[PDB]
């Protein structure tokens, strides 16, 4: 038996995925000055730091 | 038995998170002058400081 087929096909598929991570640090301190002079810890260490 | 499936799928998912921290200090004092002369504590220390 003869049967006619209408070819009408349309398929479409998409997918996506993304990720992000970020972190930052910034800590800075000038040498501490008390009494007109620069404070010293130990023998050669200041009250200062720098992180980045 | 023949069953027709209509492919209609749509999924979407998002997520986000962020954080902040901040701190600052700024203390400054000029050398104290009383009586026309610069006050001295101990033998060599002023009344001044500088923090940052």
């Amino acid at each position: 038996d003869i049967i006619t087929v209408t070819l009408d096909e349309t398929t479409s598929a998409t997918k996506s995925a993304n990720a992000d991570l970020s972190k930052t640090n910034e800590a800075q301190m000038d040498p501490l000055q008390v009494g007109g002079e620069e404070l010293q810890i130990g023998g050669k260490y200041n009250f200062s730091y720098d992180l980045n």
